[PDB]
This record gives C-alpha cells, sequence and structure tokens, in this order.
DNA sequence: TGACCGGAAGTGT
DNA sequence: ACACTTCCGGTCA
DNA sequence: TGACCGGAAGTGT
DNA sequence: ACACTTCCGGTCA
C-alpha cells in the first residue's frame, strides 16, 4: 500500500477529524491533525513502531516532483492531491 | 488486503469504538458496532459502495474452516482472531 | 525553534 | 525498478 | 424477524 | 489458485 493510498484511506475511514481531515476536499486538500500519529499507523501498515512526521513528511516531499501531491503553502500540515481523490 | 487485515486496521486505526471495538482484546475477541458501516468501509477498499454486512458477515463465516478467525457465540456481530493479532 | 526542504545512501519486494 | 525509509544540514517565518 | 449459517456459482488477479 | 462476492433458502432465539 502507497502513502498517497493509506492517507486517502485513513481520510475516508476515521469517524472524525482528530489525526487527519479534509481542509478543502472539493481541492483534495487535508491537514495531517495529529502528524505523528499519522505516521505512527502509517508505520505499523509495514509492521514499524517507529514511523514519524518527520520521515512521513519526506516521502511526501518525495511526492512533490510526481505530481500526485504538493504542499499547501502557508499552512501548517496542509497537503494536496493534485489527482482528485477517488 | 484480505478482509482480516482490514478488520486489523480499524481497530488500530479507528481513534474510538463507534463502528468496530475489542471486547476482549488478549483474546482476540471484537466486535462490528456498526456492523453496515464495517461493512461499507470494507467495499471501499475495492472500490465498490454496495458492500454489506450479509455478504461481509459471509466472508467471515467462510473464515471459519480456515481456521483464521470464530464466531463468539451468544454475542451479537462478535467475532474472534484465532490467530494472536496485535 | 519548529515546520519544511532536498540530497544521498539504505531497505524490502 | 520502484517506493519509500533514514539521516540530517540548512532555510524560513 | 433479525442475526447467523452454508451451498453454489460468479468475479478479479 | 485463491479469496472472497453475490444470492438466498433455511435455522435459531
Amino acid at each position: 500500500v502507497t502513502l498517497w493510498q493509506f492517507l486517502l484511506q485513513l481520510l475516508r475511514e476515521q469517524g472524525n477529524g482528530h489525526i487527519i481531515s479534509w481542509t478543502s476536499r472539493d481541492g483534495g486538500e487535508f491537514k495531517l491533525v495529529d502528524a505523528e500519529e499519522v505516521a505512527r499507523l502509517w508505520g505499523l501498515r509495514k509492521n514499524k513502531t517507529n514511523m514519524n512526521y518527520d520521515k512521513l513528511s519526506r516521502a511526501l516531499r518525495y511526492y512533490y516532483d510526481k505530481n500526485i501531491i504538493r504542499k499547501v503553502s502557508g499552512q501548517k500540515f496542509v497537503y494536496k492531491f493534485v489527482s482528485y481523490p477517488e
């Protein structure tokens, strides 16, 4: 499972916005409300308990040149799926 | 992703027990608090909006002979992972 | 002074 | 081959 | 009278 | 080959 797919799953599956939330769903923009918790969970998808936001954020940065995800400048922990979140 | 893996993910990732919850964790027993919602989400993992509990429960029944999951008799919506999770 | 950035080497399939 | 993972030195507000 | 059960045929990789 | 998915007739409490 890829990081972007996982993020999409969390946004779809969480019952609330305590750890992740759409900021502007129309635009595919979302915020990692509890970045370290989202990272913990991401690491656990690979059976690791040590994933943190510094490493997950780097993975997201790796997406910039792939035109998969981009940063929403000026807003902390907010990112944007460039290809409509379907 | 398999149904049992998905269930394990929900139990690990949900911030509360509004749709799924461990009943006796060391025993690997859990309850589908909102069975139809858990089913909806399961279907969406495969890009389908029509998965319901009747079909998901059948998938779980298919697990009985595989010694992966068993029913916790006498309790509605409660099942048991036979192989230690966490 | 914390979030964000990107190079460079390593991991697991 | 590919999708990150792991470090981490440096920038920006 | 709803949750649970299991046969039998079909789907997608 | 495998892991369900889809129907659904019947049981149990």
